[PDB]
């Protein structure tokens, strides 16, 4: 049965609750964005009223088939009734398409859930500013001291230039960009765009991309790979078999693949700048592992949270053992009392 995290109190709304079956009282499903774990569930068969952004109706109408008419998507940063509740959609600052939700309650009450978030200074001067929030429902991701990742313009940068000295001491490499799922965009846009390129990529995923709002996105990509000389894969073929498979494949038009592997936090965060990032290599092929995150760091949901001042703050990641749940309220004391909430 549907957590009590996903639940929005004294409502008949539920977010990101659609593996759970039919649940009892719920009159509308919220969805903060197109990853898996979140739309868990959902599928052609889904006969409910979902509420979500343009960009998350585009992906479950094309990619996922929901029928139109279950389909509610809602403008940003504009107050909306739904069910007889104001509503608020913020940019999450997350994937394409993502959200956070500001409910305020009948009864006077306010809360703000974040989807999955990257916390940043510009959400302090948002509709958020306005009034108290009382509850929050908390990305708690990467909520512990160390987490620390440079900043999305820092790792691009290094990316754009990483990616242009290569191609101009030999014009013949090709350049790859493993990915999965929606976001980190920016990554293959960037090269691309430092090269002149056209990004070119599976029908699966230029029909993903298709559906994101990207001004001239018809002027980025393509299905035509032979055109282009930044190329998409899937994450999983991104190291040397895969790589050279793919070298074979592309008709001898390159010589040499450099490529990137965006992630998450891993361990060598604790040492190395992005400065000193230096790649594996295999004869032609090289690989290079970049941070590039979409989560809050524990510096930047710290923070956010100080300045909320919220009254309680509910998890909704790593919420499945006791020990992460009772290591994250520490935390979240030790804010309340340096900052006096
Ligand atoms: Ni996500």
């Amino acid at each position: 049965t549907c957590p009590f995290y996903k639940k929005i109190p004294g409502t008949g709304f539920t977010v990101d609750a659609f593996q759970y079956g039919v649940v009892e009282g719920c009159t509308a499903y919220f969805l903060t964005h197109f990853h898996s774990d979140h739309y868990a569930g959902l599928s052609k068969h889904f006969t409910f009223p979902v509420y979500c952004s343009e960009i998350t109706g585009n992906l479950l109408k094309n990619k996922l088939h929901v029928q139109e008419q279950y389909i509610h998507p809602l403008p940003l940063d504009t107050e909306c009734i739904v069910n007889g509740v104001k509503v608020v959609l913020l940019d999450a600052n997350h994937c394409p398409g993502a959200v956070m939700i500001l409910f305020y309650l009948p009864n006077g009450t306010v809360i703000l859930h974040t989807g999955d978030f990257r916390a940043d200074p510009s959400m302090e001067r948002s509709l958020l500013a306005d009034q108290k929030v009382h509850m929050l429902y908390l990305d708690t991701t990467y909520c512990s001291p160390e987490y620390t990742f440079p900043s999305q313009q820092e790792v691009i940068r290094f990316a754009i230039n990483t990616a242009f000295e290569a191609v101009t001491l030999n014009p013949h490499a090709l350049v790859v960009c493993g990915t999965y799922s929606i976001g980190k965009e920016k990554v293959f846009l960037a090269i691309a765009d430092v090269l002149g390129s056209k990004v070119g990529m599976s029908q699966e995923k230029y029909k993903t991309l298709q559906c994101l709002n990207i001004p001239e996105i018809n002027s980025l990509i393509t299905t035509d790979m032979c055109s282009s000389l930044v190329h998409l894969l899937p994450m999983m073929q991104i190291n040397f078999k895969g790589l050279q498979s793919h070298l074979k494949k592309c008709g001898g038009k390159y010589n040499q693949i450099l490529a990137f592997r965006p992630t998450g936090w891993t361990h060598s965060n604790k040492f190395t700048r992005i400065a000193d990032v230096i790649p594996q290599t295999k004869g032609n092929i090289s690989i290079y592992g970049i941070p590039y995150s979409e989560h809050s760091s524990y510096l930047e949901m710290k923070r956010f949270v100080q300045w909320l001042k919220p009254q309680k703050i509910i998890p909704t990641v790593n919420v499945g053992t006791w020990k992460s749940r009772s290591t994250m309220e520490k935390y979240f004391r030790e804010w309340k009392l340096e900052a006096g909430y």
